[PDB]
């Protein structure tokens, strides 16, 4: 008799508790589900164990167009003292070689960096950084939902063994 | 009276809870706190929420001695089609002129490009590489002990404030009784 | 008469060096002015002393927008810091509390941040760089012309004379 | 032989330039090395043609810490407005929350604009825009010098050439005697 009451109140705290931590990571999911659904434009929204690829494609995808950004800015130094070497002061940067009486070697070499340097690819990867920075933070954001998500995954089955067992324990108890 | 004993069972739960919870956010800021020692070799630890600083710091420090890495290697291929297109070819690159009877500024143009190449360079950025990445893990594998501690510093003033509540109506309710 | 052979020669030879070194003036004007017009996009070309202001002025006018794109992107660092921590640590970046139970403050925080991180600033710009730097490169192209015509400028009056006082020479010389 | 004293009479024209000339290539060369050894206050005089790097080099190491400057005051702008809000109204800036029972965190947000606001940075950036400016203001002075050497490095051989043709052809005229 004592102690049933014991049982029948752990079990009902248990039920209770499972019922409320399953709510809470079907939120999760549905936040985190939402976020990758916008998050690349997608007409339907992929299983939950997408998210961290999504998010290390991000990540990294962000990291290249980056590290792109700073290759085009350095390039871009080195070929504009070509240019003014050759502008400034009539000579070949490399070869320390004036372009006296050699106005054509001069014009083809304008003509050579001018077309190193167009201003097209910057306004195309910046496009591309600002769409993987939008896409990485929407990501970001919905982080902790994935991670109570992952965790209530474990929580859940140890808590449902935990009920199950108790319920026998109810169920032996009653004699 | 079989409301008042539910009253002290439901305070002798939530007492227990913060005593597990308090014991697990305790061991998280010690794992926390160990890493972040361990990650820039500290003489002693530091406050638990410099974590996210040095965190931040490992991640941008990282990004860019690997920026500083792949512009090195682009570079190089340049600076390489240079000292090429002099040595295979007898001409220079930019301005499409052979050095016929110029052996002197093609020996000029082999030392320059000789001098915009090295090994130190991507040799050091290789071991900044390393330990960063290396710091970086450390602090990257006890990110959920940190958020979990995060999170019970919500989680037990609030506990805190249930129990206080619970513990004046077992005090005003045995004083009714 | 031996000397007046000699005065008609160098008086020839110097009025000869007159006129080629006039008609290099003149060539470099044209240059220099033809700079001036396609550089500012003019209707009519400017005087040829207007060069100096108008290359100063490119000069500066480019050294501004260089120096607001790397302030752009100095600011753009600090902005994303304080998104970063909101969105990925739950904190205001600043002051150090967290947004728990306080979510309204927290989407403040990221739409104020956002109102500061718009990429039609840098997109205008970077035109405005790309055209300060072609028009400086033009009148960057024509600066030894114009130092030429410069000192030609001084040359052609001193040679000038040298003519006018080598013809009193001769006329007196004759007899 | 009226065309042979003629040929002789350009010829002595064109050597005596050639000397008037290489005179005024060598006062600009002097003038050039010297204003280079005094700019970075070199202790032996550099080879005339560095002086393209040096001015290269003076022109973007002006204008960085110009920038640098200007950085500096739009983010001591903003750290004010920070450090304003809150001992003026007793508000975080960034999040609108005030301080009121929270007089550790308002001292915390001080204390760290505090260590942003460092004067030193401006005195050392004024001492390096002074520095450079004057190195850079003493190669633009010599600028018309080194131009002048330039265009006369072109002319000097080829007045070397007519010369050496007509040095030749007096030679002939007197072998046709
Ligand atoms: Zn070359
Ligand atoms: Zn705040």
């Amino acid at each position: 008799q004592q102690e049933l009451k014991q049982a029948e109140y752990q079990l009902s705290n248990a039920r209770n508790l499972h019922n409320k931590l399953t709510n809470e990571m079907e939120a999760c999911m549905r936040a985190v589900q939402t976020a990758m659904k916008e998050a690349r434009d997608l007409d339907s929204a992929p299983p939950v164990d997408e998210y961290i690829t999504m998010l290390e494609t991000d990540e990294k995808e962000l990291a290249e167009v980056e590290t792109a950004l700073k290759l085009y800015d350095e390039l871009k130094k080195h070929y504009s003292t070509i240019k003014d070497r050759a502008l400034r002061f009539n000579k070949c940067y490399i070869c320390d070689r004036d372009f006296t009486n050699q106005e054509a070697a001069k014009t083809r070499l304008l003509e050579k960096v001018a077309k190193r340097l167009g201003d097209e690819e910057k306004k195309e990867l910046l496009e591309d950084q600002a769409a993987f920075m939008k896409s990485l933070d929407i990501l970001r954001a919905v982080r902790v939902k994935y991670d109570t998500y992952q965790r209530l995954s474990s929580e859940l089955p140890q808590l449902s063994r935990e009920i199950d067992s108790e319920t026998n324990r109810r169920e032996d108890l009653v004699r």
